[PDB]
């Protein structure tokens, strides 16, 4: 009588409504354990047997409820598709830091495991999610977050832990538009795969086989506010064609080669603390902390250091030989500011390629260098415009050195100093000159006049050479004339006597 | 017998306590669905009918429990006041990104909706809160988080979603002391309203009608660590009298005019990526990315770019013409560092007003400029002190140019170089001079001596003019004397012959 | 019949499974209230009596479930050890901002209190955790998170509130490897104690008796992304031997002395807004905002200001007299960039000790200073190498001033300017010289030649003194020769006549 289907509804409660609706109100979503056999449910709650409990999940999904509650039991699923906008609610008590053996997990919280040699555990659809779930696939195959359809899928994981997966991403060649707010990526082959438009708050990347966090082309956009990278058995941060990326705060600890790899993707590192790197590397050309190539990289507060293992360990020597490894065609950009990038052993750069634009300011380990704009800096010494070198015979056509400047406004004037350096290629003698140049603009155009010229033994002078009245001490004649109407670009003309023919390699630098 | 009020307590359990207390322990707070009719509760759980279920909420509040549990059903409330320190616990499965139609919401999680043409849905009090709730008011009226009493109210929303509201704030003229840690502000008329002492962790501002995140006077203080602003149909970030504000990391995407507006509020942007802006604007004077006025603005890592819509779209041309639009009285402050603010089309500034203090360093698109301190920079060229221009007739009273310096200590000396520029206003001729000045202090006071003077044709000289022994080549007499006892401020006196009277516009610049 | 142990299982439900398993599936963990007497449980749910309910917790722990559910009732425990990997799940409705009296807590959420004069409430083990729990110990004794064994313990608290504790840490001398993601530390004696490898997301430190957040030696590592420090009755931030530490974003408000204290620990402050400090201090030498000693401190976006209490208050005058207080042996490092550190009243530094390395750039209130590298800055004026002072009699052994430079490559040349300053110690006269030096390297070695020398009255000259052909105006002979083979280091030799003997204090500065 009371043991039948309608038995529960026949017993009232103190509130005024019977037991059945009292139980119905307490649940937030449909419980998976409801669709389970007694022995199978007991095994799930006891963490003992595999039991391949995929039918419970299939029936829970077929119920049609957008909310699925997975209690702390241990599950084993096989190729069960998750319908759209379906979320899995789970509670965890302990998320293991390092899962070295199958017995790493204890009771802890909810665990969903792949069964036997299944090719997948879940086939995700758009707008799916999960909380408190520790996904685990025993084999390093079966990539996690694998969509049923080979297209971009937007999901989200608030607190979850992915273990022993090939990659947290679909089909090895497609992207997922997700943001792992607080997750733990451990013992995988790829810590994060091809996330697009992702905002990852506090993830943790532990020792992963292979690369770790790897992004490919198109996986444009991505922010990693406070992620931490542990001893990844591989490349750690790896970006190839990601248009954007920014790792904000947390450190990048020991990695087994190229703690950061940047190939064609613009990136920015705000406060990344790039610790030791390249534990397993070939020393020269492969022990650098950052492998920079053909891309734009910006750094604002990056710190670095060298060292060995924390304690014990097979390798104790300071691992990273260099800091930068540059290769490929030289067309990238590099901006550096306020970064204490002195962490290396033998050198700073391991290639003959350099970014087309360099902006390094206030960073120990690298003197200030700027290659663009009117005001540039070379080796810590500033100058204006360009430093042109003109080598050739300074007879019958005075050598021309094209200088640049900020410019002069109308009815305005400017003054500046030029360092002129002469290196006679034949004899080997050296000479120097300091001159002061004033640029003035009237209503029509601008003109340049040499205020003063000074040198050792009065070798250079504004007076014309090849003249009987010329001072015999003077060997070089220097003059200046403006090319552009804005006086921004002019040129210095240097000539010698008609009789002598020699190459001197004139160099003119405009000092502010 | 068992169907009465005391029926539940008469059936024991395996643990040792009967069913009634077993049910009482499982619940964390009082369930709202308990105070509902069968048909009304079924409609709530089925997302079908309006049913105007305000009495359930009123009775739940009148119960006196500080915790209110709202299951995933759909509700419709009307002007129900929430007592103090009362929190609404809800679970959501999917929070819509863009709610374009009434059928945007599906099953998803808990939804609380305004009913018919009610002027409000909730009247909040101090220390209220909510989790997992997607508040929705069909009409764009009825501002959310509207306090019953017209005063400041401190609330908090961990994970909630506000849709189609006039503003998330009370009475259109009062403030709320809240911090939206992880929220979604979509299709409102104002994304965030007058939050005071707020620390917003990871909010999301989607396409909102009107301004979006707008703060007014008094709403002093506010931090937006990782918020993201989508295509707001209006002003996007808008601050008027907020004393403080700092947007830390996330980007500011396309907005329909003045992606940032700053009127009288000091602000700071740490790593904001200000994307395209001013989709709907009047081009000149209204297409700038930031409308800066009469305030203090600081930037540390700001990035910018131009572009059109992602795909399709009515407008495809690069939207923002400029980067800065400055108007109003010029008394503000502007500090810029390490910001790649090259994102514009035609210009950089759209006004004749400039901040009183400018500190721009290492930012592409703007040469270094500093207006305060001893060491200043103009157009990338540094100098010390001030660059004074003195125009007038240099006869019978030598023209005086007041120069500044860091100072000289007791029994100490300093040397520096001065560039002197002369522009004869009548004839139009131009002349220049370089001189070296040494400042020395003895026990009593300091004095200045001119080490050297050099010019073209020896026009200037330290020798006295109007003397028969004077070199005829010399036309100008230059001298230096100290005014302050600290030698920090001195002046350069330039004089001409007694016979000639002309204005030259002398300019003296102290080059380090 | 139905009231016995097996009564619940005899009533079926609509789903197909009886009431007993229906109740068993709804619970996530073992409920503590299950192991309680009727009157004791009623008192717990009514927040009325102490009742010393430790046996319920002991039996719940002895059950063996890794998950413990604490409902919103008020508890009183005494020295109950928490087994490993055990988490306490609680729900809170209101976390008090300031607990001034015992009646500060109302109904609110789950509260666990220490009973009578117990020496502890919980004895934690490895991998323990808690959520939503407001721990409170009435006496300021009984440190929270006190491990049973005196060793490092790794725990974690997502959302918890610690009130009136001696310190959140074990045994006053040991460390805990935890990360308080979102916590509230109020009215304690120490806000945070000896956290190791901690990543604290959004903590809140309210008015705490004593220091507040204090770290000691070994508590190396720690990140405080968005913590906020309120009016701590003590030292606020206090680090002694912590190897690392970085406070990222949130402000540091009024503190009762040394808002930051750094003794031997390297630290970095990214965007800390250090407000007023030292409300209770001895003015001179104790009213500084930061007490810096013998350590490395870096700052990137730090802001500061002065002021009094918000309203009312006993003290209304601007509190912090200075900004820095430096003491102890001078061997530390200091890096400053883009920090508006103008917040003080009387001065900036309160000690005669300075860091060995200083790098201050683009920070108002302090002129640019750099002490390392080839390019240095003093008081906003740049130079290359070192500024040596050589005092002594310049007769029979010319005085030598060792200058440094970046260096010259093979078959390369460089030019630069040297400022030479002479202060005759006997008479008191002062003199200055400007000279231009060219360094050139041939195949073998490098050599230096003086391009030009200029001074007032031609006092200095490259010609040899003590020669009958020497110009009588020349008093000093200057020469330059290179010491290193790289021409990076050379020296300037200055000599006088043989007859005169006097000390001049020569100073040579290499201006870029």
């Amino acid at each position: 009588s009371l043991a039948g289907p309608t038995g529960a509804s026949q017993i009232g409660t103190a509130n005024g409504l019977n037991v059945q609706i009292a139980l119905d109100n307490l649940r937030s979503g449909v419980n998976v354990l409801d669709f389970m056999t007694f022995a199978e449910r007991a095994a799930v709650l006891n963490y003992t047997g595999t039991n391949d409990n995929s039918e419970a999940f299939r029936k829970a999904f077929a119920t049609g409820s957008r909310q699925i509650i997975v209690p702390p039991g241990r599950y084993h699923v096989k190729d069960v598709e998750i319908p759209s906008k379906v979320k899995l609610f789970g509670t965890y008590s302990y998320k293991p830091y390092n899962v070295t053996s199958d017995a790493s997990f204890g009771t802890d919280g909810t665990i969903i495991r792949k069964v036997a040699g299944a090719d997948n555990m879940f086939l995700w659809n758009t707008a799916c999610a999960a909380e408190g779930v520790m996904f685990d696939g025993r084999d390093r195959t079966s990539p996690a977050i694998q969509s049923k359809s080979g297209g971009k899928i937007s999901v989200g994981f608030f607190k979850c832990g992915f273990y022993r997966f090939d990659r947290v991403g679909n089909r090895r060649g497609a992207y997922i538009g997700c943001s792992f707010q607080f997750c733990n990526f451990n013992q995988n082959n790829i810590g994060i795969y091809n996330t697009v438009d992702g905002n990852h708050i506090g993830c943790t990347i532990n020792a992963n086989k292979s690369h770790g966090v790897m992004l490919e082309t198109g996986a444009n956009s991505n922010t990693f506010t406070n992620c931490r990278n542990e001893w990844n058995e591989g490349d750690n941060w790896n970006f190839y064609g990601a248009t954007s990326i920014q790792v904000i705060n947390e450190l990048c600890d020991r990695a087994f080669g190229y703690g950061f790899r940047i190939s064609n993707s613009s990136v920015t590192l705000i406060n990344v603390n790039i610790r030791r790197s390249a534990r397993t590397a070939a020393s020269g050309a492969a022990s650098a902390q950052i492998y920079f190539e053909s891309s734009t990289l910006k750094m604002i507060g990056v710190n670095s250091s060298v060292g060995g293992d924390d304690t014990g360990g097979s390798i104790t020597e300071p691992s990273p030989d260099y800091f930068f490894r540059m290769a490929g065609t030289s067309e990238g950009r590099l901006e550096i500011s306020d970064s204490r990038l002195t962490g290396y052993t033998v050198g700073l750069i391991s290639g003959t390629a350099r970014p087309s634009v360099i902006r390094v300011i206030n960073s120990p380990g690298w003197e200030d260098t700027i290659n663009e704009g009117v005001a540039r800096i070379s080796g810590g010494r500033p100058y204006i415009g360009t430093m042109p070198t003109a080598t050739g015979p300074a007879n019958v056509s005075p050598a021309v050195l094209g200088l640049s400047c900020g410019g002069v406004n109308t009815y305005d004037n400017d003054m500046f100093d030029i360092h002129l350096t002469i290196r006679n290629t034949n004899n080997g003698g050296h000479n120097g000159a300091i001159l002061t140049v004033l640029l003035y603009r009237e209503g029509g155009a601008a003109r340049a006049t040499i205020v003063r010229v000074d040198s050792r033994s009065n070798a250079v002078g504004e007076g014309d050479v090849n003249s009987t009245s010329a001072d015999p001490q003077q060997v070089y004649q220097v003059s200046v004339e403006v090319t552009s109407n804005d006086a921004s670009t002019f040129n210095l003309l240097v000539s010698t006597k008609s009789d002598n023919s020699a190459s001197y390699r004139f160099r003119a630098k405009v000092k502010p």
